This record gives structure tokens, C-alpha cells and sequence, in this order.
């Protein structure tokens, strides 16, 4: 860290960017690159502007009458500020700095006096683990990232303490904003952390599943709301299990519905049964279709595209950094199914090139049925949903890359048998592009059971031979010893791949709920609403539909009191723990 | 079945009960001690049935809508293009190929018959053995204490019922009422697993009931010491 | 069943301490654990504290297993008396 403040000092030097000079060490600069360390979250804690620049304090810049790069409102200019008196958060401070400089045992006794305390925990976390990624030496970095850890289980232990008492306000404690820690949320800090072990403990996903499955309750099945998503009139009957219902505020049948169709999981099915239709709808005009003019159902394929493909610009718009157009679209580069996506767009022109050319509708026929199976890989990324299927298809993610070497593997193998199997007999069967067929594509069916046994069997010993040797190689070696590297690597893992599975849930979740309940055919009306707004309005501050809930400070300081009383019995209790490890005793 | 003009329904709407009757059957068939704990296991999947049926079967209309595309078939009758479509391609996983209709694409052929099997026969089946053994080692003594459990409804029904065989147990049903045409109140028998005692009887298994509790308290207090962290303590 | 009066009353209570010391003054003992057990199991349920509730389960499941034990010891000697000792009213 000291190394980083004496490079942002020569990054904006005396000269040409601190124009006045900058030798000396100010807030403003420590506030930079703490925000380097932290994400792209708003102005750190320390004052940025006007008011407090700390970066040209050394050269006679003017003083209360100048309020521009200099000094405002404190009181002299005396090569220094003043009293800012204690930018309301004293021990963050002293939190900050024993924390980027690694000091342990020194940490922990200040953040124990801390107010923001599951923030504050967090926020450390993430410093640390940003640090260890970036420090050259390896003891240093070790010893930070197991810090980090340490600082990641006394934040759990504080919110479960907090989550047994009166969860209902646990998680509005979780989803309130922090004025000390840069206006950001617990959660949303969590995951630039990357916090294996905190997203998935208990009430975090219980407040995710609450927030899906907006309004209407966490009791009733997935069989049974499908049902009421079809049948609208079987929705106002009495099958479903409401909150609405339940507190009996049904006075209007519109705002029922509504409520239900606002709900991220209603909006999630829709969006894929649309999917698996449009599918349908694309099969349609492959088998009777097939025509080399757009016909009456054609142009929805191009609508559809053009519905699908506004998504992306909408998430483009959704959360940028204001400087930085091509710096957001690293993340979707870097995204592989991004990357899919896009790829399966690019298959597509290059199929519809070849369909609307009539001289090409053969390779058409056959350049097209892929996408088929590349929308279906696309369609399976979105079924990383089901608690019996989710974390269990993160193992088919860390086995993406054993697919292809598996493959590589046994059709390698598989054809050196089909290169043995039609030398010593005698085949004669062969036309263009068939002798390929009868000497190769017979191979690979004599596996999986079409064995023309009567073309296939003098030598009929070495032909039983090398049947039984062959496949004693293969169903036995590369099937049984197949499961077992499966179930090894299942059992190792399991755990991580738990806890990332519980991860990316909240991934669909935002979204999944910050966008309009429409359909994806009446997206397109969505789509020109944003325009038909900006053809009036200027500015983006249409509305902020993010889980970032402000607070009032009359009960903020009744939630923040309330935190420190269970922060003090959690660390009683950890501390009686440690009396009772026998290791301990055995010391004494 | 009784109307006339539905037959062809009724020999099709009836062949589904001999199987929904078998779950039944096997409902009862909790009994064996190397079938029931591990029929709970079942009895865990009973959803992931379901589940994974959801899951494959759509997995398979994923090949069966792709095999027919590039491929120009022609067998087409009312509710036989059905057949020819989609019926050919479930067989054709099991083993029902037919190779000289399904094979100048023969090297797209191979190279998606070799993709799609390589995701169903690798990954859906022995990840899915994985699940299936971590599952099974997970709750294995949580699924045997509750095959005990379960032991016991089995045989509070079988017990407190009459000998005669299905086939007689009507005479039986008529006895109960035939019995209280005379009778008027609920007072019959009590054949239940509830054995009244006798006084001087149950004085003699209490005070030896008290006897024993003793005799396992001094040895659980014994154990109590015998335990290293408590005499680290001491 | 005066020894019966107070464990059912150091029961209802959620005295771990004090209900261990009179269940051992007991006279019709597994019946009096398993009941124990019982109405100790069907509170936690409706308990609304998550942590008296949490300790109200892991005290049934403690006089569970002084429930197990007192039982094996009689099995262990004359099993035949013991099953009568478990299907008595």
C-alpha cells in the first residue's frame, strides 16, 4: 500500500496534474487508491471535490474566496486544512489503515469498536483479497488472503447472530446502504469479494428466494404455479398462496395479477417457454417450409432477432461506467456464454445469407440444422436453475473441458477399431461418398448395437477375437474407470461446487428483476418506451430499480444500536469458545 | 368399459391402471431388509424421477427434432409422420436403428451421432451414478433407521385384522355389522399392542426397572470422568 | 406420580439442570423419558425463539438417548422381561 501511495503521488505529480505540487501525502490520494482497491462503486470516503481536493497544498493557493481546488469552508490555510472533525467515520479509519498494512492482531481490536459492522468486515475482505492478488511476495500474500478469510468468518458469525434474532429486520440490515463504506450494500459488496462461504450460509439465500419469488410466498410448488401461469381465470381461484391473499388486499383483480406478473419467477417461465416455442417455431419452417421466399411465418424470425438481440444493448445501458464504452465490454467478451451467444447471432447471418440465396439451399439445409443444438446449449445455460439440477450442472462445467478430451479420446479410439474392422474382410460395397459411408459410418453403429452380422462374418475366429478385445478395451476401461474419475471428482468438490451454484443464484436474480414484466413478443414495446421517454428527458435518472435500499436515519440508528448489542454477544461468545478449545487449556 | 360405442378408449384409458396398480404393489413391497432401506432411496428420488425425466426426455427431443432435418424423409401417414418423425429416434437410442434409411451426410451423420451420444451416455449417466452413490452414502443410516421406523405401520395394520383371505374377508364384513345388529356400543375387543398388568406383577418390573436405571447411571457417571477433556478440567 | 408432577413441570420449562436431577428419582422411567421427549419435540416446533427452540430439540434428543440407555441395560439382562417392561401400560 505504501508503495501504491508513493506511485499515485508521481502518477499526478507536482507539475503537470497537481498543478500547484504534490509532495506531500493528503486524504484525497489515499481515498484514490482506495478506491482502486475497492470496485466501481461512487466517491470513496474521503471528499473528492471543491470543497476538500487534497492533492495542491503546497504552493499559496488562494484561500476561502477561491473554492476551487483548494480550501472552501475550513477556517485557515496554514500549509494545512483544519479541523475536518471526524468525517464520520473515525474507527473505519484507523479500521483502513491497520488493514492495508497487514497488521493482524492490531485489526481486530479496532474493529471491534466499529458501528458498520458486517460493511465494514466485508469491505476489509475485499481490500485483502484484492492486495493478495497484486503483492509480489508469497508469505505476504498468504497471510492476507488468510486474512481475509478470517475477516469473511467473523462477518458470518455476526450475521447469523443477527439472523436468529428477528430475521425479518436481518435482512433489511443486509440490504441497507452504508454512507460510511461508499454508499454501497453488504450484499452487493459480497460479491466483488467473490465470498465463497458468505453468500451461501442460510439467510442470504433465504432473502434470495425471497426476492424471487416476488410477492406471493416460498411454500407452494413449481407443478402447481405453472398451472395458474397458464390458466389466467384458475389465478383469482383459490389455488395459489399469496401475500395478498393472506393479508386479503385483493381489491382489485388487476393489481393481483400484477403483483404476480411482477414477480421475477413468472417472468423467468415465460421468457423460456418463449424459448422453447420460438424453438418450435423455427423447426416449423425447416420441414414444411423450406421455401427460398421470406414467407407468412418468416418475419417473426427476423422480429425475434431483432427483440433478442435489444437485450444486450439493454444490459449495455443498464449499469455503465460513464467514461468507459469499451471497457464494460470486456466483461461480456470474458462472459464464454456471452461469447456463445454472439457466436450463435454469427452462425445465423451466415445461415440467412445461404437461405435467401436460391442457389445455396442445400448447404442451407445443412448449415443451419447446428443452431438447432447451439441455441439448445444456450437454452441448458439457462437451465442452471433447479436445486436438484444447478449445483449438480456444475460439474458438467468443470467437465466442459474433459468433453472435448474425452471426445478426442474415444473417436480416436473408435476409429482405429474401424479402420481394422473392414481390412481383412473382403467389402466391396462403395459409391461417391458412400464408400466413406460403408467403410466408417458402419463402425461407429456396430457400437451402439446396428451390427449387420451377416455382412461382417474364414476368419471368423480372429473376427470374434478382436470383437471381444476391443470392447473389453473400451466398455470396460474407458466406462468403469470413466465413472469412477466422475464420482472422485464429484465427491472432491462437491462442496465448492455447492457454494458457487449458491453464488451465481444471484446472478439470474438481478436480471431477472430488474426488467419489465412483459413478454418477450411485447418486449419490443419496452424496448421504444425508453426512446419515446429520452425524446423528452435528457438525462438518466428515469429511476434506480436495484436491490439498493435507502434508509431513514431514525431507524437506521435503531438498526445500527441493535447491531452493536449482537456484535458484542457474538464476540462474548467467540471468545468463550476460544477458552473452551482444550488446546487452549492445555496453555494455560 | 360398459358403454358400447367407446370400446377402442377403453382398451387404451384401462392399460394404464395395471401400472399405476404395480406402484401400489409396490408400495406394499417395503418389507425385505436388502429391499425396503434401499426402496427409501426410491422414496428419496420419487421427485428426481420426475426431475430427470423432465430432463431427458427433453434431451432427447433435442436429437430427435435434429436427426430428421437434413436427412429428406418421406414416410408420412395421419399419425404415422408422428411415428416416423419422433417415434424412430427413442428407438434409436436403445437400439432400433435403421441404418439403411438413417445413412452424402454421412460424415455430419457420424459427427453428431457421436456428439449428442457422447453427451447422454457420458455425462447424463454416470454423473448421474455419482448422484445417485453420494446421495445413497449421505442419509444410508437416515434411510435404514427409517426403514425401522416404517416397520412398524406395516404391522399394526397386518395384526389387529383377521385371518380369513381376501376372498372371505367379505363374510368378515358382514360380521361386524351382523354383531351389532344386537349390539349397540363400541365395545367388542380391544386387539391392539396394549397389555394391561397386573399389580403385584408390575411392582416386581418397576422395582427392577429402578434397579437398572441406577446400575446405568453410576456407569454413565463413570464414562463422564473417564473422558480425557474432563480431566484436563480436573 | 409426584416425582412425575415436577419432571413434566422442570420439563415445560426448559430447565436442562434442574429436570436431570429429578428424572433420576423416577419410577416409571422410559415412559417418563419418552413422554419428555414428546412434549419436549411438539414445543420446539411452536416455539418462536429460534434459540430456545434449537435447545428445546437438542434436550430431546438428549433424553432420547437416556431413554436408549436405561432401555439397553434391560434388554442386556432377561431380555424376555424386558419387551413386556416396553408393550406395559
Amino acid at each position: 500500500f505504501h508503495s501504491k501511495l508513493q506511485k499515485v503521488l508521481v502518477e499526478d505529480p507536482e507539475r503537470p496534474a497537481c498543478a500547484p505540487a504534490a509532495p506531500r501525502l493528503q486524504m484525497h490520494h489515499v481515498a484514490q487508491v482506495l478506491r482502486e482497491l475497492l470496485g466501481d462503486f461512487t466517491q470513496p470516503l474521503y471528499p473528492r471535490p471543491r470543497h476538500n481536493d487534497r492533492l495542491r497544498l503546497l504552493l499559496p493557493v488562494p484561500h476561502v474566496k477561491l473554492n476551487v481546488q483548494g480550501v472552501s469552508l475550513r477556517s485557515l490555510y496554514k500549509r494545512s486544512s483544519g479541523h475536518v472533525t471526524f468525517t464520520m467515520d473515525p474507527i473505519r479509519d484507523l479500521l483502513i489503515w491497520a488493514i492495508v498494512q497487514n497488521r493482524r492482531e492490531l485489526a481486530g481490536i479496532i474493529w471491534a469498536q466499529s458501528q458498520d459492522c458486517i460493511a465494514a468486515a466485508l469491505a476489509c475482505s475485499k481490500i485483502l483479497k484484492e492486495l493478495s492478488k497484486e503483492e509480489e511476495d508469497t508469505d505476504s500474500s498468504e497471510e492476507m488472503l488468510a486474512l481475509a478469510e478470517e475477516y469473511e468468518h467473523r462477518a458470518i458469525g455476526v450475521f447469523t447472530e443477527c439472523y436468529r434474532k428477528d430475521e425479518e429486520r436481518a435482512q433489511k440490515l443486509l440490504t441497507r446502504v452504508s454512507e460510511a463504506w461508499g454508499k454501497t450494500t453488504c450484499l452487493q459488496l459480497a460479491l466483488e469479494a467473490k465470498d465463497m462461504k458468505f453468500v451461501s450460509h442460510g439467510g442470504i439465500q433465504a432473502f434470495l428466494t425471497k426476492v424471487w419469488w416476488g410477492q406471493l410466498s416460498v411454500d407452494n410448488g413449481l407443478w402447481r404455479v405453472t398451472l395458474c401461469m397458464l390458466a389466467f381465470p384458475l389465478l383469482l381461484t383459490g389455488l395459489i398462496s399469496f401475500r395478498e391473499k393472506r393479508l386479503q388486499d385483493v381489491g382489485t383483480p388487476a393489481a393481483r395479477a400484477r403483483a404476480f406478473f411482477t414477480a421475477p419467477v413468472v417472468v423467468f417461465h415465460l421468457n423460456i417457454l418463449s424459448y422453447f416455442a420460438f424453438l418450435c417455431l423455427f423447426a416449423y419452417v425447416l420441414m414444411v417450409d423450406f421455401q427460398p421466399v421470406p414467407s407468412w411465418c418468416e418475419c417473426a424470425i427476423y422480429l425475434w432477432l431483432f427483440s433478442l438481440v435489444c437485450e444486450e444493448m439493454r444490459q449495455l445501458f443498464y449499469d455503465p461506467d460513464e467514461c468507459g464504452l469499451m471497457k464494460k465490454a470486456a466483461l461480456y467478451f470474458s462472459d464464454f456464454w456471452n461469447k456463445l451467444d454472439v457466436g450463435a447471432i454469427l452462425l445465423f447471418v451466415a445461415g440467412l445469407t445461404c437461405r435467401l440465396i436460391p442457389a445455396t439451399l442445400y448447404p442451407g439445409r445443412v448449415i443451419l440444422s447446428l443452431d438447432f443444438i447451439l441455441f439448445c446449449l444456450r437454452l441448458m445455460h439457462i437451465f442452471t436453475i433447479s436445486k436438484t439440477l444447478g449445483p449438480k450442472i456444475i460439474i458438467v462445467k468443470r467437465m466442459m473441458k474433459d468433453v472435448f478430451f474425452f471426445l478426442f479420446l474415444l473417436a480416436v479410439w473408435v476409429v482405429s477399431f474401424g479402420v481394422a474392422k473392414q481390412a481383412i474382410l473382403i467389402h466391396n460395397e462403395r459409391r461417391v461418398d458412400w464408400l466413406f459411408r460403408g467403410a466408417v459410418y458402419h463402425s461407429y453403429l456396430t457400437i451402439f448395437g446396428q451390427i449387420p452380422g451377416y455382412i461382417d462374418g474364414f476368419p471368423e475366429w480372429l473376427t470374434v477375437l478382436l470383437l471381444c478385445l476391443y470392447l473389453l478395451f473400451t466398455n470396460i476401461l474407458l466406462l468403469n474407470l470413466l465413472i469412477a474419475m466422475f464420482n472422485y471428482t464429484f465427491q472432491q468438490v462437491q462442496e465448492h461446487t455447492d457454494q458457487i451454484w449458491k453464488f451465481q443464484r444471484h446472478d439470474l436474480i438481478e436480471e431477472y428483476h430488474g426488467r419489465p414484466a412483459a413478454p418477450p413478443p411485447f418486449i419490443l414495446l419496452s424496448h421504444l418506451q425508453l426512446f419515446i421517454k429520452r425524446v423528452v428527458l435528457k438525462t438518466p435518472a428515469k429511476r434506480h430499480k436495484q436491490l439498493k435500499n435507502k434508509l431513514e436515519k431514525n431507524e437506521e440508528a435503531a438498526l445500527l444500536s441493535w447491531e452493536i448489542y449482537l456484535k458484542e454477544n457474538y464476540l462474548q461468545n467467540r471468545q468463550f469458545q476460544q477458552k473452551q478449545r482444550p488446546e487452549q487449556k492445555i496453555e494455560d
